[PDB]
């Protein structure tokens, strides 16, 4: 039977009108005055951070934030701007300004938190993630967190699902994972025996449709596959 059910949170939770927003009023504090298009900046900021993960899947775990930065001081460099101090507070704080959960979020944490264990899973660094949650609201809603600072390897490196299962107390065959990437998932939850659940809000990975045993495009739909899974 499935006992547990795992999600990505900042990543399949956000809104993208909401993480967008939040991405770009970080680029508009760092900015300040100075005459660049913010919008610019977030963009070439996401090719670069893209790249620089990149280089770090599946490798032994480094601070996220660290990693950030290093990209910030090559755009701050590429632009003429002064690198910004406390980068990391200004994201946390416009992420817990701006940040917001698509609407059926609550609603179905809470419908299935009462009968199955109900899990995090992120590839975000474990303080900032855990206050994001918080200013959600949905971090108690979690039966358990798990982060790949504590596995201490970024995806696709499975030891994270590894994780996530030990703390549900359950192996992965028991478990459910709602992803929104099936490439970060599939290599390290399908060899675990998880079932994998894509969230295709819009229709728009057709492509990945076959590396993933059920898509959704509302979270509501979990429940009905959970619970038919075990009827
Ligand atoms: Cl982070």
């Amino acid at each position: 039977m499935i006992r547990a059910v795992f999600f990505d949170s900042l990543g399949t939770l956000i809104s993208v009108e909401g993480a967008y927003k939040v991405r770009l009023k970080i680029m508009e504090e760092v900015l300040g005055d100075y005459p660049l298009n913010p919008a610019t900046l977030l963009d070439e900021y996401e090719k670069l951070a893209r790249e620089a993960f990149s280089n770090y899947a599946g490798k032994p775990y480094r601070p996220m934030r660290d990693i950030l930065e290093e990209v910030m001081r090559k755009l701050a460099e590429k632009y003429g701007f002064k690198y910004p101090e406390n980068l990391r507070e200004i994201s946390l704080r416009m992420a817990c300004r701006y940040g917001e959960l698509y609407p059926e979020v609550v609603e179905v944490l809470k419908s299935l938190k009462g009968k199955y264990h109900v899990g995090d899973i992120l590839q975000r660094d474990t303080e900032p993630a855990t206050a994001f949650l918080d200013a959600l609201g949905i971090k108690d809603l979690f039966d358990s967190i798990t982060t790949s600072e504590e596995a201490g390897f970024f995806k696709p490196h499975p030891r994270i699902f590894e994780l996530a299962l030990k703390k549900a107390g359950v192996k992965g065959e028991k478990a459910v994972y709602v992803g929104d990437n099936p490439v970060k998932d599939a290599g390290g939850s399908k060899n675990l025996g998880m079932t994998s659940i894509l969230l295709d809000r819009k229709g728009e990975k057709r492509e990945f449709w076959d590396k993933a045993d059920f898509i959704v495009s509302d979270l509501r739909e979990v429940i009905k596959i959970v619970d038919e899974l075990n009827g």
